[PDB]
């Protein structure tokens, strides 16, 4: 009786071989497990098919004359208030719209053939409330707008899966910023003031370092007894480390020297080197002891896995 015709979106339509009682051809398709039917002046698979869901929603499939596009609309039982609309082309691009109870646009998804995409959400006044743009390389930007139409949050994801999240205040200033590195470690800046100062945390494998942000740098601080270890991160991401001890006894006071070339802090007590702390390219810290003479490293460097081990190194 029928001939199967391939359509966009992997859809198929069955068409009658020869026109019915009038000059019309019969059409049947199943879309999302609902069987739709209609008739057409034409013989190629094009035309309009309709069905009704179990909840009385009306479904209308329009296949373009040249078979290059399908439009699938879902309406309320009135047959005219839109619930959703999906348009799909032979090149695999599509647009999908969702509507509110009044049949006004509430969400729109555009998917391109190269897999880039856009998503927009609109509020009850039809104003943009969210926008999410994804590029062909899978990087993306997601913005949320408040009721004043101003940017409230922004999340940027890069192709290498690093990302930045920013919250904005009523002055349009960044009030919080979370940076995830490509290795999964994180910087968290909170309570950021108009001078660009705020609280800072660095979230590492096994421990979190805490400190402050100023225009000049991020400074993360670990204290143990009278010793303060400070890890500085410059605006371009350069790490330097310093140590200060208020101990006044030659027997026990720590001092330290930083070698930028080897990213190593060498600690000395009573004119003898005691240990090297290496701040590695993997965002880890290793510790290695010197011999009793204070001149040669012994054993192997050991990776720090908890904050108490950093404090132990400072004792």
């Amino acid at each position: 009786n029928s001939v199967s015709v391939d359509l966009p979106g992997s859809m198929k339509v069955l068409v009658s071989k020869s026109s019915n009682a009038d000059g019309k051809y019969d059409l049947i398709a199943t879309v999302d497990a609902l069987e739709l039917s209609g008739t057409s002046d034409k013989n190629n698979g094009s035309g309009v098919l309709e069905g009704v869901k179990a909840d009385a929603s009306k479904v209308k499939l329009t296949i373009s004359d040249d078979l290059g596009q399908t439009t699938l609309e879902v309406f309320k039982s009135d047959g005219s208030t839109l619930v959703s609309k999906k348009v799909t082309s032979k090149d695999k691009s599509s647009t999908y719209e969702k509507f509110n109870e009044k049949g006004e646009l509430s969400e729109k998804y555009i998917t391109r053939a190269d897999k880039s995409s856009t998503y927009e959400k609109f509020n009850e006044k039809g104003e943009l409330s969210e926008k999410y743009i994804t590029r062909a390389d899978k990087s993306s930007t997601y913005e949320k707008f408040n009721e004043k139409g101003e940017l409230s949050e922004k999340y940027i994801t890069r192709a290498d899966k690093s990302s930045t999240y920013e919250k904005f205040n009523e002055k349009g200033e960044v009030s919080e910023k979370y940076i995830t590195r490509a290795d999964g470690t994180r910087l968290e800046y909170t309570g950021i003031k108009s001078d660009g100062s705020g609280k800072a945390k660095e979230v590492l494998k096994g421990y979190v370092l805490e400190g402050t942000l100023t225009a000049e740098k991020t400074t993360l601080v670990v204290k143990e007894g009278t010793v303060t270890l400070s890890k500085n991160i410059s605006k371009s991401g350069e790490v330097s480390v310093e140590l200060n001890d208020t101990d006044s006894s030659a027997a026990t006071k720590k001092t330290a020297a930083w070698n930028s070339g080897t990213s190593t802090l060498t600690i000395t007590v009573n004119s003898k080197k005691t240990k090297d702390l290496v701040f590695t390219s993997s965002n880890t810290i290793t510790v290695q002891q010197y011999d009793s003479n204070g001149t040669s490293l012994e054993g192997s460097a050991v990776e720090i896995t908890k904050l108490d081990e950093i404090k132990n190194a400072l004792k």
